[PDB]
């Protein structure tokens, strides 16, 4: 797998931001969690973490994995990176997405989530506290 550039162009939510790739808009949703919509519990705390990571960022990537890069609803399936740091690790770590949507063959990162969202139970996080 391998990381691609792309810039801010607007926060969405928790999971999905819209980003220029390849210098075309697309909203992208990140592989492996999901976090709460703005209207439930943590929800508006994980748009927050989110937008700040990645106005924050000098530097945003995309990395496909190897399976899908689009869903049903036209959004880019990835692992985004902000200054070389996983937002969907980072989300996980802090208990403001779980780990979900593992299907077959888009899931290189799962063990890796799956470590950080144990870590974030032990310590009763957000969403599990
Ligand atoms: C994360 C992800 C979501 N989706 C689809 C499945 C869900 O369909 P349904 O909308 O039919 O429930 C939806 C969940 O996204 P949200 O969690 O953003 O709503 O997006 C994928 O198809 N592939 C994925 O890798
Ligand atoms: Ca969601």
């Amino acid at each position: 797998l391998h990381k691609e550039p792309a810039t801010l162009i607007k926060a969405i939510d928790g999971d999905t931001v819209k980003l220029m790739y390849k210098g075309q808009p697309m909203t992208f949703r990140l592989l492996l969690v999901d976090t709460p919509e703005f209207n439930e519990k943590y929800g508006p705390e994980a748009s927050a973490f989110t937008k700040k990571m990645h106005e924050n960022a000098k530097k945003i990537e995309v990395e496909f994995d190897k399976g899908q890069r689009t869903d049903k609803y036209g959004r880019g399936l990835a692992y985004i990176y902000a200054d070389g740091k996983m937002d969907n690790e980072a989300l996980v770590r802090q208990g403001l997405a779980k780990v979900a949507y593992v299907y077959k063959g888009n899931n290189t990162h799962e063990q890796l989530l799956r470590k950080a969202e144990a870590q974030a139970k032990k310590e009763k996080l957000n969403i599990w506290s």
